[PDB]
């Protein structure tokens, strides 16, 4: 549309934004007043990166978030645990002096040795088994590049292709290679059980998932560790991060096992070439739309806003295109955590997402998704469809769903309605869990047993929050989930 | 056409070699010498862009000699040359000592049109004397690349009073933007006329990137100058293409008029981003590109496409998707500015842009893209356009590898390009300046022959070259398009 | 489909036939045993043509039909009154001798005169006012053809274009001309009120409708004559017959006023040229599908079966194409009434209709109709849509609707579901009224107040009639009509 | 394209003159003389059909002379000539005295293969000696145009026992049908071979309607005869088209094989209606027509199309829709049998069929019909087919009035016809027999020239004639299709 450029974005659209915003917490927004600012700017989920920090540091941040939650009772804030995961780092050298590198020049599994310019160490014990002859290795996030020449029993020789400067204990990438480190170590075990399960968080961002069995392994740890919840298994969500090629190869199995997916473009950018990232992003998002599971696009989405009040023109389109691709969530990393403009970063991402949503042709998007699902479908999914179609046919303002699990709210979100999906539930854990579901606003109630009562309250609260007026239609969906009804707002 | 193999199976060299999206590179200190210009060609540069908002005719003339010397060292390449005008602009005045001033949020700042007065914290001057009549109450006025945001409180006779929104420190002679307002300054002043006539027309460049086009009348003014000045072309008017730069809302509002009048369009995202909210850029880009596709006019997406690569050998993830999406939006050309002109990694920037473009093209569903365009074009069409899109459908229906067009002007090649065939378009022409002109046309490669009078000889010569260049194999089909003595379409077999 | 030729038509499809069959009653099938045969062959509505016969003759036929109804309680038979309507006939001659005609040779409004070879009479008093100079006139159903030469005050001269033989008091047609006779005369007044309203029939086939005002005139007579129903206005259906060009010109207004439409091809064939009939048929049917009102295709649909056991190959396709065009009803005239093979005529029409219905692509047909309706729609029509879509998405066997008026049953029929539409109602007048609705089977019950009870009975009766098995899904629709539910068959 | 004006606004004479659907007329007593044959041409007859299930070579030769004499009296018309073979058939035997027999429902009737035995109520004879091995237990056996329905109880060695279903009276030598069964009789016997070689090939007819084709092998047998007999064509094999008649379920089952092998298809609805349930005819028609459209082979819809018009000057309403729907189904030709051969109103029958066909064509959405066919054809296609459908799309895109094809065989004209253009196809050829061959091709008109060597002369001559025939006006566009020396498509303007 042409007038969509000239006519400004209305306050109604930005307030009723559907794409969820995951803000990473850091020194720039660690206190309570800053987190309230992020909620006002439009935060959906708070992300805690356990790659750095300790339990005591993150626990104080957890208390700040929850204090910010009570200050804004009308909003709902999810809390995510992002694990460090498996990691590959180089060894020590002098250890003081950093070794100089040159083109045309080794690596050993013996981690306890003083590495020189001729030879270095590696923490990954199965380095030679993974890398074959010819395969490349990237020390210090792509600043140093080498190729595998020989494959020894306890070592692997390689020839450099650039004059690097660093370094001591820098990271490593094995592009196009399987990493046989355990998905969850003792550090991660301690993070998932004694923090995520202990303090009852909503999401686990599982780093470096390479297959379906890695998700099952995390799923097993949750069931086994029911000692912070009195034997009751947690409903915590498993968001698998696809950080390398192996995850991309086994994406279908990973997607089936996991609750959600994060397209971790940062590490993917180090593993696959830059030309492939947009393809990887669009394809994985599309499959998550078909599967009916929330997807997250993350990393370098507005990174220039770390140093400035306004983003670059490439970042402007990147957010918009992520939403147009069908991304349920968009994440900020250093923009919120380490940046000097966290409120602007969230503000700009909120407004661009909202604009992108007004440029979606929902009628066409519905049938694009509807045709992608094989028939016959289960009853709840048939009801979910009809709710979206009926909402359009009568021009309803809201789709109200009664749900104890939140699953019905996700089913309706799958078919991408233009209306806001109002989820009615009994426990706050489901409401926080639906902060990665696109276009869902949750009302927590004392009970959801009597339908007519719940529907009347939901409509009343929606009317107070200015999401519907008298006479307007609303699609109600609940059990006799096998029932759909069209109701008028009093 | 997006799937699993598109990620795991690496990008072929035949895909990057046969890239359709054209790459415009801004020339500057980082790539001003002959060695570098040859480097840019090998990495995929289609057009060299000379920015005349800086430098003088002497410095630019040396750069021109270097570009053309680089072209002689790569005779199998064709490089077009673009003149980018300075255009009209608004600057702040001078300051007491200067000696910058410190402004604060909530402050009431005055902006005077008296350009000779020494400015201070309370009051500064502006070079644009029609500032009060261009601005309304509540209008936003940006100063110094958006650093200082101010809002209009009262309008005077020769001054304006604004409310400073943010605390910043401004110096002397800093640029100014008026979001949502028309600027009443000549698009072509005396310096611009000198650059157009005594450089672009004189030394025979191929494109004029016309800055700050606000309406179709602006394009006609440039059109009038080209027709009135034939001093350097022995009487015959130049065929230089006019690429209009849409930089503000006025250009966006009058886009259809501008597009009709112009030979091409540049979505100048940089200045648009200052003149319009950041939420509107992606919309403004996608819409203007779509309209250009429907009009058959080449569009250029510009500015901050790989901005981080100015001081890094690897692009941002947002930049990695920005380039790809511009191609998928239907953009004919993509541009580099600081990345090539004054960055540390110009050859990487052109490489990354080239490989990302090529990968984006392999994800296009061409049959769907063809019918989308064909349906959007009003019927009935003229004869050449009907032949052009028949060449595209025929090419698909026989699985031809090349579409060959004999063309005196290049217009047929542009018509074929409009309907976005998967196969490479071979334009056969007699004039080198026509080949240079087609360097902003997506998916066109051009052979310059000594004559194009005999159709059979041109096609055989074209097929022989194309076969030698690995663009076709023996027994493959090619579509040939020309005139009886353009209205004819052949299907020919490669010998 | 190719195997659709080799594989025979199953008994399930013919039993669950959706297109309704209107049989005209006559000497060949006037008795009770014959009417039972017609019901067994698949009659939906019995048609009584009041162009001939008297009240005493038709009343005995009415008693025979209703006795045939009681003999087959599980089936439902509608009863239609087809009026004589306005008519144009020539005058007397000798009156004995019939006058010979020749090419190159008048007509007078003075009906009381002995017509010769030079001049004839006409019952239509406004003959000269209707026909202008040049317009053609057709005496004796197209056997004699003339053109209007002069237009006198009480007469109109015309020149013949064929050597005719007849005749005394033969019929007349004014192709492309408005006939200003009253839609309902004293004969028709007596038929509608003292037979249709008296004995409480289900349908009125209104002959020779030329505009919307003609239907209103009949609609006024029903409201005025409430003296055979104790002051309660009848719910009798008005089926307008488009028998000439004027009806075709004002079709939209006629269609809005009337309940249904009959494409009376017989008289249309005399008024418009043969090339136009298929266009007239397809266009009018299509508009009736969009309007959501039942349409009937009638006349010469299997006329060769009057003299033989099997039809001609042109008649074979005609029935099939009428169903594929979207006709709710198909009618037999002389095939049932005067033919020597009424049971075969009905049998062949039943099987061909059933085959045509199996060759319909319902998914595509739904969206063809769905897109034709403007949005936003009323709540009941939104529920009607979702019922049809949901039935397809879960592969339900039946669509059960609770309706007191029958209107909801017609709304679901509008969107052409592959499933049989089971209408649940309290009065038999609605069930008989739905015998012109495509694909509807009505269950009459004692009450329809408690939904759960009605749905259980409907499912139980459907299971007994072998229309659904245990575990199969069924779409239920009723009030809180604003509700849709998917239920399993016990 | 169906609406209000399509009913009220009458059928134009330009629509009936430029009718695309071809009309086949069976010749007989009602139209055997020269006067009548000229009448059929004026009313719209495209092909004259000679039915060789009756008459002898002498009587048919007189009819042929009359057809060709009628063609000389209408030189601006082109009339193709069709030979319809008798084919294999099954008859009952003789009866005691004969002296018909009276059969009753429930009776057990015996059918013997001993053809010399005198038949009675209990037992009759059959000319088809493989009757027992063709029929199975429960198979239906019809006798005397379906009058006697019987069902097989027991199968013997030289006999069959059937249960009579209905009470009827059968005479001597009445026809027999075996629904769902293959008949193992030669499709071409000695009489058929005599009619094909010593009449069809001898007197140079254009079409062989091959009766009772059950598989592709049957078509090849006829194909073998044409190649083996060149006595009357000086060594060169005849170009007579083979139109296979699908009359039973076996032909329906093996349709794809038959269609591939044949030059055209006739949906012989008459015998199909006896061999298959009446519910299946419309399906069998629509499906076979669709497959023929996709294959590019002309299909003919036949029998009882206007049956009532045998003894009436006006058709039935079912007949009025039957013709229209056959055209809308995509049928190239429609046929008349008794209506023309031995009816009272042959000239009315051809008139009504012509006007109804033309009206049906005006309701076709040609763009939709084009894309439906184009999508159903597997890609990649050969060069001539790609050019052909480019001619159709080009014609639409410039709003051309005619598509002109220079063709030595007529194959290009048939390829263009396949994609169903709204504009008339002008086939330009040197051989009158090619023009006659195209008389079963929908929407093709053909000019016979003395030479087609010079492309420019042929097109100019074509345009001049077409302009004179009111098929195009000055300045209108026409698509010209031919070969360089078929692979070329021109867009030309009418002078």
């Amino acid at each position: 549309g042409m007038d969509k450029i000239c006519s400004p974005l209305a306050d109604n659209d930005v307030t009723q934004r559907k794409t969820q915003i995951i803000c990473t917490i850091g020194p720039s927004c660690n206190n309570v007043e800053s987190l309230i600012g992020l909620i006002d700017k439009g935060m959906s989920v708070a992300r805690l990166n356990f790659s750095h920090g300790d339990h005591e540091s993150h626990f104080k941040t957890l208390q700040n978030i929850r204090e910010a939650a009570k200050a804004r009772p009308h909003s709902t804030v999810g809390i995510m645990l992002d694990t460090k995961g498996p990691e590959i780092r180089t060894g020590m050298l002098e250890g003081g002096k950093p070794i100089e590198l040159k083109a045309g020049q080794k690596i050993t599994t013996d981690y306890s040795m003083l590495g020189n310019s001729e030879c270095i160490s590696c923490s990954y014990s199965l380095l030679p088994k993974s890398v074959q002859i010819g395969s490349t290795v990237l020390i210090a996030d792509g600043s140093l590049s080498t190729q595998v020449l020989e494959i020894g029993d306890d070592f692997i020789v390689c020839k450099v292709l650039n004059s690097v400067t660093i370094g001591e204990r820098k990271n490593m990438n094995l592009p196009g290679c399987k990493v046989h480190l355990p998905i969850i170590g003792d550090k991660d075990r301690h993070d998932i059980v004694d923090f995520a399960l202990k303090y009852n968080l909503d999401f686990i961002a599982l780093s470096f998932v390479q297959n379906g069995a890695d998700v099952q392994l995390c799923r097993q740890i949750i069931s086994e560790n029911t000692q912070y919840s009195n034997g009751i298994p947690s409903s915590i969500k498993i968001i698998s991060k696809i950080e390398n090629l192996e995850g991309v190869i086994n994406f279908d199995s990973i997607c089936s096992e996991s609750d959600g997916i994060m397209v971790a473009r940062g590490d993917l950018g180090m593993e696959i070439p830059p030309e492939k990232i947009f393809v990887a992003q669009k394809c994985m998002i599309s499959k998550c739309n078909v599967a009916g599971k929330p997807v997250v696009t993350a990393t370098q989405m507005l990174e220039s806003m770390i140093k400035s009040n306004r983003p670059t023109r490439a970042e402007m389109t990147d957010v918009a295109n992520a939403v147009l691709d069908g991304s349920d969530c968009v994440m900020l990393s250093g923009e919120t955590a380490n940046g000097a403009f966290p409120f602007d970063a969230v503000n700009v991402m909120s407004r661009v997402c909202a604009q992108a949503e007004t440029c979606i042709d929902y009628p066409v998007l519905y049938h694009a998704i509807h045709s992608s699902v094989p028939k016959p479908v289960a009853v709840p999914e048939a009801i979910a469809c009809s709710a979206v179609e009926s909402a359009h046919d009568v021009n309803a303002k809201l789709i109200i769903t009664i749900t104890e699990t939140g699953n019905t709210a996700r089913l309706i979100s799958k078919y991408r309605p233009s209306q806001t999906i109002i989820a009615c539930t009994a426990k706050p854990e489901v409401a926080r869990g639906l902060k990665i579901a696109r276009g869902v606003k949750t009302y927590v109630l004392n009970s959801i047993h009597h339908s007519e009562v719940v529907i009347s309250n939901a409509l009343a609260l929606a009317k107070e929050e200015s999401l519907i007026e008298s006479g307007d239609f609303a699609i109600a969906v609940h059990g006799v989930c096998n029932l759909m009804k069209i109701v008028r707002c009093p």
